[PDB]
């Protein structure tokens, strides 16, 4: 995935509700730092829905791929308001960008 394109998608579609830096603030959504290989509902300091918490999955490329295409389908009852990125290549670019950013 194109990490630069992925960063722009993040800035346009996710930054309104999320930070990704270590020690970044919760906004509407939880800070995403350390996302990859973490279970749902794990960011310290954030009020998650039970639906998010009870999903049981680990965030990684495959589960983010499916999640971000249609969040309400993946986690019925999630309070994340987002229709989804329907284009596979835009998801791959975004996720390639998140894999770097949330890790650093
Ligand atoms: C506000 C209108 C948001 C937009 C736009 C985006 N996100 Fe979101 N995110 C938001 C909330 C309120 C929540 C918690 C939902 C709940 O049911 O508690 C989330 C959660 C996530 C998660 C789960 C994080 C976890 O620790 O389990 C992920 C992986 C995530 N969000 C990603 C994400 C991406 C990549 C976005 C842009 C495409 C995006 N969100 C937009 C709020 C909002």
């Amino acid at each position: 995935g194109d990490v630069e394109k992925g960063k722009k998608i993040f800035v346009q579609k996710c930054a309104q509700c999320h930070t990704v830096e270590k020690g970044g603030k919760h906004k509407t959504g939880p800070n995403l730092h350390g996302l990859f290989g973490r279970k749902t509902g794990q960011a310290p300091g954030f009020t998650y829905t039970d639906a998010n918490k009870n999903k049981g999955i680990t965030w990684k490329e495959e589960t983010l791929m499916e999640y971000l295409e249609n969040p309400k389908k993946y986690i019925p009852g999630t309070k994340m308001i987002f229709a989804g990125i329907k284009k596979k290549t835009e998801r791959e670019d975004l996720i390639a960008y998140l894999k770097k950013a949330t890790n650093e």
